[PDB]
Order: C-alpha cells, then structure tokens, then sequence
C-alpha cells in the first residue's frame, strides 16, 4: 500500500487536507466560502457569472487541486439549482466551467460534486492534539444554514475513519496466507470483523447530527445531479469545454469504497442474481479517485482469501470469514434503515432503489459459508 492513498488513520479519506488554495484563486474561494449568505440572497449566480477565468496551472500538489475541485465543485451545485424551486440553470458559465473540468480531467473524476470531494477532502480539526471525534471536527464547506451538511459530511467520515482499522489489516491477512500462519490470519479476519462493528455503531451517530426533514428538502438538492434527471433531461452545458450537454450523476451519498472494498476482499461476488445491480456498483467506481479504483482492482489480484478458507477445513476460519461477511451484511443492512428514514419518509410529501440495495445486500448474506 502506497500508490493507493490509503491513510493508517484516516483511510480513504484524504489526510489531513488542505483549507486554502493558493491566493491566485482568492476569487474562488471567496464564494465557496459564501455560499450560505450568497445562495439566500440571490447574489451567488450572479458572482459566479462577474468572474474572470483563472488558470489550473498554479494548483500544483494533489491536496490544492482536491481542494479546488471541492470549491470548484459546491460553487457549481448551488449555481445549478440555486434555492431550489424551478429556476434551474442548465448551462455552466466558462469562467467556472473550464477550470472545474481541466481540474476534473486531471484527477480524473466527472466534473461534479463527488463524495471525495464534499466528505473525504472537506474537514479540519479544530485542535490538533485532540482526536478525531465529532466534538472536535469541522467542515470547510456547507451549502445552506440549517442544511445538516456538517452531521452528514462528518458522520459519513467518520465512518471512513472507522473502516480505517479494518483496511490496515488487509496486508496482515495476505501475509498469513503467504507464510501460512494460521492464527495470525484467524485474528486478522477475527479483527476485520471486529473494526467493521465499531463503523456500524458509529453509522448510529448520523441521527444525532442530520434531521431527516433538513437533509431532503435542502441538503440533498445541492447533492442532486443531471442524469436521468426530469429537470435537466439532456445534461448540462459546460460552456467553452463541451460544446454538447453532458450527464453526470449525483451520487455524493453513494460513493464510499468501503463496502465494495470488503466485497472485494472476501471475494463476494456481486451479480450472483443481479441484472442491473452489478452495473450500478461498477458505474460508482467511475465517480471514485483513480487510486481507490485503482486499489480495488489491485485487490482482486491478490490470491482469493475465500479460496484459502474453502481449502483448509478449518472450522475456526470459517466461523471468523463469516463473521466479516455478516460485518459487512449489517453494515448494508442499517445502511437501507438510513435510507428509509432519510429518503423513504420524506419523500411522502424509490421503491427501484431500495430493490437494488437490497439486491445488494442479499447475495452478500448468501456469500456466507455456514
Ligand atoms: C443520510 C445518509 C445516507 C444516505 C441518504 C444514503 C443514500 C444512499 C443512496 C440513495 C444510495 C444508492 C443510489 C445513489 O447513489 O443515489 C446509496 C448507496 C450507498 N451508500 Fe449511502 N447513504 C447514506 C450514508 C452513507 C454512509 C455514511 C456510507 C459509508 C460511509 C454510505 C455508503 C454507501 C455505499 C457504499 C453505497 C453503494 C451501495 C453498496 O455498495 O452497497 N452511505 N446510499
């Protein structure tokens, strides 16, 4: 693990992330940091549109342009769907347009808004020496007051950061198999099990942070995309990049490597019964960073862990590979419990949706070997 930015602590969420760009893109931020008083009073599309176009060229690490991609990247959302109730634009101004989509094809990620980047590269600590817990953490950009961005994007983290101590076991399993260490891939798998508890219970903690009614009616609008969407049936217009429309899907609730990454790992294979449903996971990697798509693939180069376990007999390692499998089936499961309270009931003001997760789900608790 290297090539793969994946953190000892904080998984694959990015490091300690940058807060500002360089000073050339001052304009830029001053927006995104705006965004709340600039989308109430109207102004924000209007800012958007007096700005000059600012070049790439002096975004020059991998944290400044995560970052700008980020501000590049909620700038355009609220610029898209403003307040929220018809007065949509369906063209993005040059100025805007250019930047986020060279900054886009470099990292290469669709130009919208993507969990890496309003999640995984968007918080601080407030003090350092103190730990990562939601007392001491903070965003660096929210869309609306009131829009619960800070408990959604928060609590989705720190469940990337809890997921972080089963991920940094991954090579202490390929190891044991390699030298044939029994016991030592039995706590592997026994500790993997284990960490993946712990980011269930703290998935707990998105009801103390997101009100139901908040996340629906605000906060999931600016999270909303241009695929398959009735408002912008034929895409978006990227002004100066494209000169045809083009679809990209909001899915920043959807887009976590984590569940894939167990899939991948206990070698559950997910269009076993699936017509669509392995397509749609596939589809998400292509919003994720080219180095967690990349570790993933790396992944299922190693040598099958559930082949190993298959081939041994050994009653022990069967009853602690299940154990992960079943970590990974709750965390699916609470996942829809999220789901219905979030979507389900608000949305009573869908039903294909929750099909697929629970698709999903199933042929993971059928990948069980007891
Ligand atoms: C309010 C909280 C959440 C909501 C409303 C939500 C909603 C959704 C929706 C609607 C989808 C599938 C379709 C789509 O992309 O729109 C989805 C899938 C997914 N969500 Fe969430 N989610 C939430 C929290 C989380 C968290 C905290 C994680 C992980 C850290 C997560 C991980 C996933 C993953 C990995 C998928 C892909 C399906 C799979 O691999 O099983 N979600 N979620």
């Amino acid at each position: 693990s290297k090539e793969y930015h994946i953190d000892e602590e904080v998984g694959f969420a990015l490091p300690n992330p940058q807060e500002n760009l360089p000073d050339f893109y001052n304009d830029w931020m001053f927006i995104a940091k705006h965004l709340p008083d600039l989308i109430e009073s109207g102004q924000l599309r209007e800012r958007v549109e007096k700005l000059n176009m600012l070049s790439i060229d002096h975004l020059t690490d991998h944290k400044s342009q995560r970052l700008a991609r980020l501000v590049l990247g909620c700038i355009t959302m609220a610029y898209v769907w403003g307040k929220g109730h018809g007065d949509v634009r369906k063209v993005l101004p040059r100025n805007i347009a250019v930047p986020y989509c060279q900054l886009s094809k470099k990292l290469e990620l669709p130009p919208i808004l993507v969990y890496a980047d309003c999640v995984l590269a968007n918080w601080k600590k407030k003090d350092p020496n103190k730990p990562l817990t939601y007392e001491n953490m903070d965003v660096l950009f929210s869309f609306r007051d009131g829009d619960c961005s800070k408990g959604f994007f928060l609590v989705s983290l720190l469940v990337e950061i809890a997921a972080a101590s089963a991920i940094k076991v991954i090579p202490t399993v390929f190891k044991a198999m390699q030298m044939q260490e029994r016991d030592t891939l039995l706590k592997a798998l026994l500790e993997i099990a284990s960490c993946l508890e712990k980011a269930l219970q703290v998935f707990h903690q998105i009801h103390d942070h997101v009100n139901p009614k908040a996340f629906f009616s605000v906060l999931r609008i600016y999270l909303s995309g241009w695929k398959g969407n009735p408002q912008l049936s034929d895409g978006l217009v990227y002004e100066g990049f494209w000169e045809d429309p083009k679809e990209f899907a909001g899915g920043s609730a959807g887009q976590s490597s984590v569940f894939q990454c167990f899939d991948v790992l206990l070698g559950i294979q997910q269009t076993a019964g699936g017509g669509h449903a392995a397509q749609f996971l596939q589809d998400m990697r292509r919003y994720m960073p080219p180095a967690h798509r990349n570790f993933l693939c790396s992944l299922e180069s190693n040598p099958s862990v559930r082949e190993f376990v298959l081939s041994k007999g050994d009653a022990g390692l069967r009853e602690a590979y299940d154990a992960c499998v079943k970590a990974l089936v709750s965390l699916r499961s609470y996942h829809l419990q999220i789901v219905t309270k979030y979507i389900l009931i608000p949305a009573s003001q869908g039903t294909d949706l929750m099909n697929f997760l629970k698709t999903v789900r199933s042929t993971t608790e059928k990948s069980l070997l007891k």
